[PDB]
């Protein structure tokens, strides 16, 4: 029993992490095969930044400006290439810790771990969303730009993102493992705003029946809901709309508990529209929306 | 920018977990050097467990009757001691991948990582504090016994935890790797009800030094308190007192923030006498006592 917001075990991950230094510019790379991947923005000076021409900036490097060390031992970079926003910097050593891995590009509700790195050296890992608006809420000092997402499949690593910037919010922007931006931003420093940060409506549930089956049931109300009267309470609230899809993902908690997935709906209007009254949930005072359906669901079997 | 709960990379630790049967028991062992080690109750029957005498059930066991598997394959039991409540195994093979490492008896407050593995296989990480009352608030499945609480400094496992035991109020304990029990608490299944779950003081006022730091600063007060004033409000709430010992360790964070901290105590009794008031501190609705003052300054400096 106890439910926690877990990540992945890192190890798979710790092994692929390497330094990228241009010039002056430190930060992470991700190393699979004979490619090390990274932030484009790595050719930058921070006085590039305001308005780089990342094409221009790149004719001024060869092969050589790029210095990648895994550990303390050097990898020779033997080509490089743009892809959108990331650089795939060929070296002449395949990473012997090459685990099994895809590059997925993710929707936002869907939960992913992240080893938070320094200089190529891990510093932590924590359990992420990405948020409705494209932005996750990390926590990434300067350095940490390369740093990854990931989720695990038993013995294969899923690359969903790469760490690239912080908005002016403090809020985090970055690229799947094709260099593509979740969201509307971009690698350069200027104002970027952030769409409304709504709550991810489909993981609150999975969340309350994670609560259930940890015995904590003190909100579970006689009432039930339709997907329309539920829907008008979740935009009231800054809730994202519920689908037949979000209910058929629920399936499986649904039958576990036997809470009809329309009944915990009307549980959450009542938690919305009465507040917590100072109680908690699995130990918060606000409803948790980064744990998807699956999660729950891993972590209540015990998934490897 | 940001501020998470953030475990350390469990791949050093990832390294040392194996599966040990005994008969129809299977649980996690720990492999440092040419040792596994393992609960003691690996031995028991659940009905064993009622009231077990491990001794005389010790001494119908050989080393031959402890399975211990490595990924898919099996290591020679050479010997097989107790010490305290866990089994030290001796294998005829040096975990190979055994990292450098020290065993520590943490005291209530420090925080640390657990790897949950079930069968020998890592199943995710999540950051614990031990609670004032030697209880961990976990998430354990059958299985998961043997599983390890750490902390990292930067090359060093020191190993603080091993899983033994759910409490009937579904809270966890367990072991030292000295086999020393947190708290009162024994393998046997029985009435073990934990003490009061009081708040880490020390530890809430590191988060709201981190949350100052990274610009959650709504709940910063005009006032100022003492230590015994502090205490008296403390101690009504639930709080561990707050010692002149919690004070110096706050020094650094008092020094970056420029927040004495006893006006930041002033700001953390407002915060019990007047409530959240439906506000968030980084986007937690109750006041966050498992990052320890090392913890804030590690994170908000990048440490790897
Ligand atoms: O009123 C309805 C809710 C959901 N929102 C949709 C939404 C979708 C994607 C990204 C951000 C926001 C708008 C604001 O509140
Ligand atoms: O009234 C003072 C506070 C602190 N408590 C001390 C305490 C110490 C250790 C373990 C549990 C509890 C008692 C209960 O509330």
């Amino acid at each position: 029993s106890g439910f926690r917001k877990m990540a992945f075990p890192s190890g798979k991950v710790e092994g692929c992490m390497v330094q990228v230094t241009c010039g002056t510019t430190t930060l992470n790379g991700l190393w699979l095969d004979d490619v090390v991947y990274c932030p484009r923005h790595v050719i930058c000076t921070s006085e590039d930044m305001l308005n780089p021409n990342y094409e221009d900036l790149l004719i001024r490097k060869s092969n050589h400006n790029f210095l990648v060390q895994a550990g303390n031992v050097q990898l020779r970079v033997i080509g490089h290439s743009m892809q959108n926003c990331v650089l795939k910097l060929k070296v002449d050593t395949a990473n012997p810790k090459t685990p099994k891995y895809k590059f997925v590009r993710i929707q936002p509700g869907q939960t992913f771990s992240v080893l938070a790195c320094y200089n190529g050296s891990p510093s932590g890992v924590y359990q992420c969303a990405m948020r409705p608006n494209f932005t996750i809420k990390g926590s990434f000092l300067n350095g940490s730009c390369g740093s990854v997402g990931f989720n695990i499949d038993y013995d294969c690593v899923s690359f969903c993102y790469m760490h690239h910037m912080e908005l002016p919010t403090g809020v985090h922007a970055g690229t799947d493992l094709e260099g593509n931006f979740y969201g509307p931003f971009v690698d350069r420093q200027t104002a970027q705003a952030a769409g409304t940060d709504t709550t991810i409506t489909v993981n609150v549930l999975a969340w309350l029946y994670a609560a259930v089956i940890n015995g904590d049931r003190w909100f579970l109300n006689r009432f039930t809901t339709t997907l329309n009267d539920f829907n008008l309470v979740a935009m009231k609230y800054n809730y994202e709309p519920l689908t037949q899809d979000h209910v058929d993902i629920l399936g499986p908690l649904s039958a576990q508990t036997g809470i009809a997935v329309l009944d915990m709906c009307a549980s959450l209007k009542e938690l919305l529209q009465n507040g917590m009254n100072g109680r908690t949930i699995l130990g918060s005072a606000l409803l948790e929306d980064e744990f998807t359906p699956f999660d729950v669901v891993r972590q209540c079997s015990g998934v490897t």
